[PDB]
């Protein structure tokens, strides 16, 4: 029983961008407040907890062009 | 039982960017406050906890062009 | 039972960037405050805890172009 | 405004007993077992707790004649 | 405003007993076992706690005749 | 405003007992076992704690006749 696989993907894909000018970006929130309360925590597996974050983020890239791929060949 | 696999992906993909000027980026939040309260914690496996963060981030790259890939060939 | 694998990925992918000028980036938060309270902690495996961080980050790279890959061939 | 109280209770009450013979009293339980489990306890006032008793009592008095009273005169 | 109180209780009360013979009292339990488990305890006032007693009592009085009283006159 | 109190309780009360013979009192429990487990204790006022007693008591009085009283006159 001969088995033959030829996994040969091609890609020629350009992600481009042009922006004239980034500027005058203000970010001035008026504060904030968090409060959490509990008694016991029992974690057991691959838990990803977050309890009480107060983020403030200003993310100004001149690019930002993302390109994700994923290849998975499986055999049994 | 002959088995033959040819895993041969090609990629020619350019991620480009052009930005004229980055500037005048202010980031002036008015403070903040967090409060957490608990009694006991029992962790057991691959836990990723965070309890009470107060981040402030200003991330201004002139690029930021990300490109992620992943290849996984499996055989049994 | 002959088995033959040819894992031969090619890549010619350029990640480029052009930015005219980075400048005048202010980052002036108005302080902050954290408070955490607990009694006992029992950790058991590969725990990644963080309890009460107060980060302030200003990350201004002229590049920032990331490119991640991952190859994994497995055989049994 | 004259006020006059005359609190004058009388009592002539006899509590008697006659028993011919006390004897041959066996008390042979086959053991026992208790198990309690909790995390936190917060008590705050005039609490009367009991957690996990395993009493075995043999109380053989030749008398046992109890006589309780209570008098309370109150004025405002 | 004349006020007159005459608190004059009388008591002639006899508590008697007669028992011919106390004897042959066995008390042979087959053991026992207690187990308690907790994390934290916060007590705050007039608490009367008991945690895990294993009493065995044999109380054989030839009398046991109790007689309790209580008088309380109050004025304001 | 004349105030007159006459607190004059009388008592002629005899507590008697007669027992022919006390004897042959065995007390042979088959052992026992206690186990307590905790982390922290915070006591704050008039606490009466007991944690893990294993009493064995044999109380054989020929009398045991108790007689308790209590008088409390209060004025304001």
């Amino acid at each position: 029983g001969s088995v033959q696989i030829v996994y040969k993907p091609v890609d020629l894909s350009k992600v481009t961008s042009k922006c004239g000018s980034l500027g005058n970006i203000h970010h001035k929130p008026g504060g904030g407040q968090v409060e959490v309360k509990s008694e016991k925590l029992d974690f057991k597996d691959r838990v990803q907890s977050k309890i009480g974050s107060l983020d403030n983020i200003t993310h100004v890239p001149g690019g930002g062009n993302k390109k994700i791929e994923t290849h998975k060949l499986t055999f049994r």
